């Protein structure tokens, strides 16, 4: 059983839509992909009923297309990220998403509120961390 | 965690090495690399890191299921009767492969030579000890 | 390490083959130049295998270079600066370049489409702040 | 004001030294402005008692090599043997008296240009370079 399956048997007790993982740390540990997008936006989308996608700087779409088998969709510097990722996840209603709350700043939870406009917030952190326990 | 995978690691090592392909043939390396282990005695087996795209792995065709069920990348199977090289060559992307690495304390010279008919035009490099360098990260 | 320096191994990371520095402020934290150019054309080039390029109004060539070391040119009002730039760098493929988004307006954008035909344009902004943090 | 490789010609001379093979990519790199990490590859400036130098590098090198350094470059493929292409890329001397860093060459090393240099006696280039670090 995958890291990224595990994360879906998950969503699907909580009654979460997505988890949306921004921590690069905690994207390489269930992906495989590890890369420091310093200003630039990255995130992994793991969605309760299909494949996750991952959603990266333009200059790392080619590498982490390579190194993981779900989508990737890049970006470039003059387009804008939030719609970006709005326009490249199924068009649902997300009432319900986990974002990590050790490691999102305020400026991306703000950006993310326009993606899931009317979405609850919950804790993903404490879940990864359990998942680390068992190796 | 912040280790950087060991796939992604032969990617970066293509890219500043100007390689378009990491052959690994040794099982043991296949399996520190990914988690699959196979002992397939007399018949091919590969691990192709590619610079660009997912890695393919190349097994008997009875290793086909068990190999697919470890690894999330293509997986390509060959019967006895089909002529490996070919089948390789076939399977993986139609590029002008001009700079190859492959284990040279491992590669026999039967698999070199059939891996000079997949990659004809190929340099062959040495890829064991950027390997051995990676396993000094425990 | 200095300033041009770490520019300099910036663009061998993100692949850039020029960056264009357009605000005086930053010009001068780059350099010790400073100049208020008004409406007439100023810019730092730094490439990525040569010396920078300083290049400014003519009446600021002088002072300009005995304050830097790389080359410096000037161009006068009847000269069409685009062109005087163009003709001025290395004859390269310009694919990647670097532009201060916070600072670049349109005109000079338009400007420097015309130096760069066809060039994909990223932020210089957050790396240059970035350095900012480091006294 | 001669440069640091004349000041290293000089040092051979008034040692006996035949050649001074330097081992050390930070040294190199101070004595010729050519850096370059080779991991587990050979890369080697020679410093010759009579004659130009001659830097030997990985093949991936040779070209950012050569533009830098106006002397000889020779580089090698993973499939020939560095020891014997060195051998042949250096002047058919008597190398009977050799100075390499004592503080920087590992033992395969070593071992690989007794091959090179099979009746030399290998004295200490080291502290020769630190001295030389002292003047600006």
């Amino acid at each position: 059983m995958s890291k990224l399956q595990q994360i879906l048997t998950y969503l699907e007790s909580e009654k979460l839509d997505v988890a949306v993982v921004s921590d690069p740390v905690t994207i390489n540990y269930l992906t495989g992909f590890y890369s420091d997008p310093h200003e630039r936006q990255m995130f992994l989308f793991v969605l309760a009923d299909q494949e996750p996608l991952l959603f990266v700087p333009a200059l790392e779409v080619e590498r982490a297309s390579s190194t993981v088998s779900f989508p990737v969709v890049g970006y470039v510097d003059s387009e804008n990220p939030w719609q970006k990722i709005k326009h490249a996840l199924p068009q649902l209603d997300f009432k319900r998403v986990a974002v990590e709350f050790d490691n999102l700043i305020l400026t991306k939870y703000h950006g993310l509120k326009t993606v899931f406009e009317t979405a609850e917030f919950d804790n993903l952190t404490p879940r990864i961390q359990r998942m680390r326990l068992i190796k």
